[PDB]
């Protein structure tokens, strides 16, 4: 029967139970090429991620827990919150399912009650009590007050909170994303101070054992480092935010066929140590977006056209063969 698809019911399903399509159709596995199409590298944090998914849907797992803990250690801007994000499409149908609280707007006592509410629902309570089936992402969890962080416990040891009225809001079909950068800046600093290896490597551990108590980290599905990028992955990582110029371009028979030394020069501006890849939208916006509306409005580039782009004395440089 080819009238009616695999797609069409599960819909009728998911309408009616509030359960994802994806989630419905999660056995008709290959996660990590899935999770890839969006995510450069990283290969350890895709297979700690998707070892856990594993697990928890063969039955292996306790089931008054989330789906899956995670603790992202490593640098900003390498991917951490885009594996959230596609996590979230990939799992849940929709980036939407993915949910982000920024500690750094916890650290006063009285937040609490923005999470779970205010004294006799909050922000997090009430968005896992509409979106049961969510990913939740908080940024920089050493920020968090100490009565902020004991309510992440909570959802770890039972799968569950009970919020400000007296009702329990379920996280067993969640998935808990923490992140940090911690011992990142240190790092840089040792490096630029020059100290050598061995105390950059000692006092690295210390602010790790001063903010993360094994209690704590036992809880967790695993500890995953992130890894700075290789050229290669930023060159990726390049295509894979041209897609939507490209896409736009695509309207007018446009093409854009770059040389080698055009993306290695949005590669090298788009990426540093302090921010990761976070430059490279602005870098792509100000570099080849910019020159390239001045030429299609001045008529230099036409529908049709293929244009190459190259590195030029002045930046990238446009021709139309
Ligand atoms: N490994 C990777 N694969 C694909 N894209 C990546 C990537 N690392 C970084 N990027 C791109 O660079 C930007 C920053 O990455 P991401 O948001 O994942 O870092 P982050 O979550 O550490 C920043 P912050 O610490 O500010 O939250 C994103 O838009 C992302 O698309
Ligand atoms: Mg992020």
């Amino acid at each position: 029967h080819m009238e009616v698809t695999e797609e069409d019911i599960a819909e009728i399903v998911s309408r009616w139970t509030g359960i994802p399509v994806s989630k419905l159709l999660e056995g008709e596995l290959r996660l990590e090429e899935e999770l890839h199409k969006r995510v450069v590298g990283q290969d350890e944090a895709i297979r700690a991620v998707a070892d856990a998914i594993r697990r928890a849907r063969a039955g292996l797992k306790d089931p008054n827990r989330p789906i899956g803990s995670f603790l992202f250690l490593g640098p900003t801007g390498v991917g951490k919150t885009e594996l959230a994000k596609t996590l979230a499409a990939t799992l849940f149908d929709t980036e939407e399912a993915m949910i982000q609280i920024d500690m750094t707007e916890y650290m006063e006592k009285h937040a609490v009650s923005r999470l779970i509410g205010a004294p006799p629902g909050g922000q997090l309570t009430e968005a896992v009590r509409r979106r049961p089936y969510s990913v939740i992402l908080f940024d920089e969890i050493e920020k968090a007050h100490p009565d902020v962080f004991n309510i992440l416990l909570q959802i770890l040891d039972d799968g569950r909170l009970t919020d400000s009225h007296g009702r329990t809001v379920d996280f067993r079909n969640t998935v808990i994303i923490l992140t940090s950068n911690l011992g990142s800046p240190l790092i840089l600093e040792g490096l630029q101070k020059g100290w050598p290896y061995e105390r950059i490597r000692d006092e690295v551990f210390k602010v790790l054992q001063q903010h993360f108590r094994p209690e704590f980290l036992n809880r967790l599905d695993e500890i995953v480092v992130f890894r700075p990028l290789t050229k290669e992955q930023i060159r990726q990582i390049v295509e894979i935010q041209l897609s939507y110029l490209r896409a736009r371009l695509a309207e007018k028979r446009i093409s854009l066929e770059l040389t080698e030394a055009a993306k290695d020069f949005l590669a090298e501006r788009g990426y540093d140590p302090v921010f990761g890849a976070r430059p490279l939208r602005r870098v792509i916006q100000r570099e080849l977006e910019t020159p390239l509306a001045q030429k299609i409005l001045a008529g230099e580039v036409k529908e049709g056209d293929r244009v190459q782009v190259d590195v030029g004395p002045a930046g990238l440089v446009f021709a139309v063969p």
